[PDB]
């Protein structure tokens, strides 16, 4: 039986398996090759993944997301106390550990972060089992390089709770490097830069690889910079467009804003491969249809400062590693947001025209590498 590799993301998770000489990134029941790290509780059922995120009658208080921001932290951790202010779900204190509190089947319940993340991992396990046609019992799971012992432990515990023997916890950037076969180099140092822009976070990592041994030389980035921030620029843009056109403010109608935000995420993805996108929402506010469009160039303007801000952390990482641009051997794109053409241009220009490694869907590279390493360890 094959073991699986799982990228347990802040916003999207991905599962792959190595068999018959090659990695298969496994699509879920809706055909999506990555799955939202969402769990929802209703009066009748628990929903995970696409079903949780896509609720037609979504209940903000009982739909949990961002558990990765809590996992392995103390309740009194200032990161937790800050993050709590912007979530619609309740976080409580159980002996200086955080728990997320919800209503389920009519009663108030609370769950540790590693419990919420185990539900996401169970979904990923099941996605794999459907494809393989047998039970999966071993996995490699990835984490950010900056994770500490407590965060790594809680992640491993989420795996155990989901019925997985965790062969190893490995760093996300190391997994992306493995996906591209960069661990296979002989003796002699090669410097690799991983540029990772996901849904919620931005991670720059510089790795030295020598005869298959990885050293983390430098890390930089921003834990509150990702695709969702580009979403929010589009939402604010269209809220102003609706005001102009209909003389109505929709900003305080939570439902209209969620429905607009979903459509902005869909348009954004489309703008990575087309130069314009149409956005059409039936009865968005007080029965008014909102049918409009957005160009790639306009989307770029709306986000220009955010896109540009990704480069100073690259500069910083290089200084910390005591390396010049020219001394990086390989540049690897990771994270869904690096599909954005403008982001690719900025990083390529900064590196004076160097090739980017982008042949593996960037939001799949970490799971791909995890799957490769899981097979080695078996
Ligand atoms: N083609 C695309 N163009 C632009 N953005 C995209 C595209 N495909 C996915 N995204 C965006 O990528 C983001 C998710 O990326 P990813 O799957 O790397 O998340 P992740 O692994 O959870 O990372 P993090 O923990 O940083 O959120 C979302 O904001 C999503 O809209
Ligand atoms: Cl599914
Ligand atoms: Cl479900
Ligand atoms: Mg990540
Ligand atoms: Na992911």
């Amino acid at each position: 039986a094959a073991a699986i590799g799982i990228d347990l993301g802040t916003t999207y998770s991905c599962v792959g398996v190595f068999q018959h000489g090659k990695v298969e990134i496994i699509a879920n029941d809706q055909g999506n090759r990555t799955t939202p790290s969402y769990v929802a509780f209703t009066d009748t059922e628990r929903l995970i993944g696409d079903a949780a995120k896509n609720q037609v009658a979504l209940n903000p208080q009982n739909t949990v997301f961002d558990a990765k921001r809590l996992i392995g932290r103390k309740f009194g951790d200032p990161v937790v106390q800050s993050d709590m202010k912007h979530w619609p779900f309740q976080v409580i204190n159980d002996g200086d550990k955080p728990k997320v509190q919800v209503s389920y089947k009519g009663e108030t319940k609370a769950f540790y972060p590693e419990e919420i993340s185990s539900m996401v991992l169970t979904k990923m396990k099941e996605i794999a089992e459907a494809y393989l046609g047998y039970p999966v019992t071993n996995a490699v799971i990835t984490v950010p390089a900056y994770f500490n012992d407590s965060q790594r432990q809680a992640t491993k515990d989420a795996g155990v709770i989901a019925g997985l023997n965790v062969l190893r916890i490995i760093n996300e950037p190391t997994a992306a490097a493995i996906a591209y076969g960069l661990d296979r180099t002989g003796k002699g140092e090669r410097n690799v830069l991983i540029f990772d822009l996901g849904g919620g976070t931005f991670d720059v990592s510089i790795l030295t690889i020598d005869d298959g041994i990885f050293e983390v030389k430098a890390t930089a980035g921003d834990t509150h910079l990702g695709g969702e921030d580009f979403d929010n620029r589009l939402v604010n843009h269209f809220v102003e467009e609706f005001k102009r056109k209909h003389k109505k403010d929709i900003s305080q109608n939570k439902r209209a804003v969620r429905r607009l935000r979903t459509a902005c995420q869909r348009a954004k993805k489309t703008l990575s491969s087309s130069t314009q996108a149409s956005l059409e929402i039936d009865s968005l506010f007080e029965g008014i249809d909102f049918y409009t469009s957005i160009t790639r160039a306009r989307f770029e303007e709306l986000c220009s400062d955010l896109f540009r801000s990704t480069l100073e952390p690259v500069e910083k990482a290089l200084r910390d590693a005591k390396l010049d641009k020219a001394q990086i051997h390989d540049l690897v794109l990771v994270g869904g947001s690096t599909r954005i053409p403008k982001v690719q241009k900025l990083l390529q220009d900064f590196f004076n025209g160097r090739d980017l490694n982008k042949s593996i869907n960037p939001d799949e590279a970490v799971a791909y590498g995890a799957a490769v390493q899981a097979a080695i360890l078996m």
